[PDB]
Order: structure tokens, then sequence, then C-alpha cells
């Protein structure tokens, strides 16, 4: 009789834990349901051709936030340490005084993947274009600097000296990039004209022709000066892609030949109506675009890459390609599968072989899919409510049995 009384009484405390498990799980499933209803409403809103890709991009961002919130609740909700929505798990609770007098609680893994929505996407592809990044650098042209005319008579005519035989020292000319100027050193004057020996600015015709202007007077050769033998002229030069940028791409799985011929570009994205907006910078290798940072002031280029632990256990990196459904999403390709860069970061494919792949296209019949998920959640909520009634009825029956024994 004592065994029974103490056993039934403890069995009743056990039943209360079943009820707690059930309420903790229901609470969380209620929150998941709220997030799913918002997702459904957002899908209805996206099914409107008046929406621009910018609009859809905004709706998608919010859908992704809701889905992530669902994965948060699913992964962290707990009762005495049990992650009730994290795995399929049949919990058995003894509700009688003897072995086997139990009620099972069938917990199920409920997350965006098991609900069939981790690839849910309402975006549309942008028309992707690019513009080569250049710089302005002074170069030449076969137009040599002709200073043969600036002879003794010409130098005398411009400076007013008469003593000695003056000449362009070394027949050399110096160039200042800062102001597209030219300079020469004059020597040879003697007597009181010796003071005219020094440096003078000269004018270069849109031809070799170098000349000294009347009234000319020696100045100070501008620092930064440098000898040029042909006419200087500014022409666009493709931004230089560094070895470490190329090597970062290769380390990141980009083909060696393609990476070696990488080109810095500025992205552009045009929508279905024809409107175009500028994107960020990227390294175009082969026919693919890999996101990159670019310091206009320095020319320093930094290839964006994602680090992670491969299935073989080692640490590797993947180049962040511009792709995904919209065409401007940072994705990575690892061992036969494509993932969103942000999701693969820090991931351990050895410890967790499974990671959701990036959406490859716009979702077809999204509402049918969101509705299926809502039905899965309602089905689990119903079952939990019924098992809650079974625990409650057990508590009632245990209470009476104990009453009569005592």
């Amino acid at each position: 009789s004592t065994a029974n009384i103490k056993g039934l009484t403890q069995a009743s405390r056990n039943a209360n834990d079943g009820i707690s498990i059930a309420q903790t799980t229901e609470g969380a499933l209620n929150e998941i349901n709220n997030n799913l209803q918002r997702v459904r409403e957002l899908a209805v809103q996206s099914a409107n051709s008046t929406n621009s890709q910018s609009d859809l991009d905004s709706i998608q961002a919010e859908i992704t936030q809701r889905l992530n919130e669902i994965d948060r609740v699913s992964g962290q909700t707990q009762f005495n340490g049990v992650k009730v929505l994290a795995q399929d798990n049949t919990l058995t609770i003894q509700v009688g005084a003897n072995d086997g007098e139990t009620i099972d609680i069938d917990l199920k893994q409920i997350n965006s993947q098991t609900l069939g929505l981790d690839s849910l996407n309402v975006q549309k592809a942008y028309d992707v274009k690019d513009t080569a990044v250049t710089t302005k650098v002074y170069a030449n042209n076969g137009t040599t600097l002709d200073v043969s005319g600036l002879d003794d008579a010409a130098i005398k005519a411009a400076t007013g000296g008469t003593n000695g035989t003056a000449s362009v020292t070394g027949g050399a000319v110096k160039f200042d990039a800062d102001n597209n100027k030219y300079f020469v050193t004059i020597g040879g004057f003697t007597g009181a004209d010796a003071a005219k020996n020094g440096d003078y600015e000269v004018n270069v015709a849109t031809d070799g022709t170098v000349t000294l202007a009347a009234g000319a007077t020696k100045t100070t050769m501008p620092a930064g000066a440098t000898t040029k033998t042909e006419v200087q002229e500014l022409k666009d030069t493709p931004a230089v892609v560094s070895a470490d940028a190329k090597n970062a791409l290769i380390a990141g799985g980009v083909d060696a030949t393609d990476a070696n011929g990488a080109e810095l570009v500025k992205m552009s994205y045009t929508d279905k109506n024809g409107k175009t907006i500028e994107g960020g910078y990227a390294l175009k290798a082969g026919d693919k675009y890999y996101a990159a940072d670019y310091d206009e002031a320095t020319g320093a280029i930094k290839a964006k890459t994602t680090s992670y632990t491969a299935a073989d256990g080692t640490t590797k990196t993947a180049a962040n390609q511009l792709g995904g459904v919209d065409g401007k999403t940072e994705v990575v390709t690892i061992d036969g599968k494509t993932y969103n860069a942000s999701k693969a970061a820090g991931h351990d494919f050895k410890a967790q072989p499974e990671l959701a792949e990036a959406a490859a296209k716009t979702t077809e019949n999204p509402l049918q899919k969101i509705d299926a998920a809502l039905a899965q959640v309602d089905a689990l909520r119903s079952d939990l409510g019924a098992v809650q009634n079974r625990f409650n009825s057990a508590i009632t029956n245990l209470g009476n049995t104990v009453n009569n024994l005592s």
C-alpha cells in the first residue's frame, strides 16, 4: 500500500512534466505559426506584377528574417534542456507506479528545412552588366620632343643674351606631371650673360616642337621633375590587379587561367522596366564575377572570400561569386553545391554535412508550399493538445486512487 501511494504520487509529479513539455512546445509553435502567417501575407503581396525588383528585394529580405527567426526558435527552445523542436524524439514518461505504465510524447524537428521553405524566394533576376575600372596615367606617343630649333639664336632671341654660345644642356627636356609642364637647362652664356645659365619653362606644340617664349627668365626646376623624350599625354589604364588578389581567387577555387586574367570592374544592375543602378566592385574572371573591395586612392584590391571547415576536416576559403536568384547575391560553390556566402561562413561541413543550398530560382506556387508548412505546424499543435489531455486525465485518476488508499 505504501509502495502504491508513494509511487502514484510520484507518477503524478511525472505527469506534470509531460504537461510542461507540451506547453513549452505549443508556446514555441505558436510563435512559429505567427512567423509563417507573416510569410504567407508577404508571398501574397509579392504576387503583384506592379512590384519592381527593388520591391521584391525588400519583401525577400523580410521573408528571410522570418525564416531565420523560425530557425532560432526551433534550435533554442527548451524545457529542462530538451530542445523540443530540434529533433524527432519520442519522450516516454511513466505515469503509473509500475514499469511500462507510460504515455509517449512524439516531438518532431520543425524548422525551415523540414517545413520545406529554406529555398522560398520571390525575387527575380537583374540584367547584369559591368564597366571596366580605369585610371588616368601620362604616357607618350611616337611624337618625340623636337628641341633642335631652340638653338643659340633662338635662346638669345628669347632671353636677350649675346655673350657666348648658349644651348639646351644635353638637349634634354624635363616633365612635371602635376601641371603638364616642360623644362630645360640652358648653358653656355658667358660674361654678364652667365647669369642666364639655368632652368627655363618651355612650350611644346601639339607636335615635337619645343620653344622658349619671349621675355623668358630662369626659374627653379620643379621637384618631381623627370626627363621625358616624347610628348606626354594622359590615357586610361586598366586598374592593376595584384598578385595577392589573383592568388586569393585561386585559393578560393577559381580557375587558374581565368583568375590570372582577372579584370577589375564596376557592376551595374538593370531591372525589368529598364532602370539601372550601379553595384559594387568585382573581379571578372572568365565569365564570372567575384565580389571585391577597392581603394580608389591606393588601387589596393581585396577579393572577398568565405572561410569554413571542409568535409575532409581542413580549413579552406571560397571566393564570393555574384549570383543567386537576383544576380547580385554573394554565393560560394563548395564540393558540388552552391550556398549563400553569409550562411557558409564558419560552417563545418565535417560536423554538419547538411547546410541549406542557395535558392536557384524564383519559387513556383509559393502559397501552396507555405500552406503545406502551416498544416504541418497545426497538426503537431493538435497532437500535443491531445497528449496534454491524456496527462491531465492520468493526474485525475491518480489523485482518486491515492485518495481511496489513504
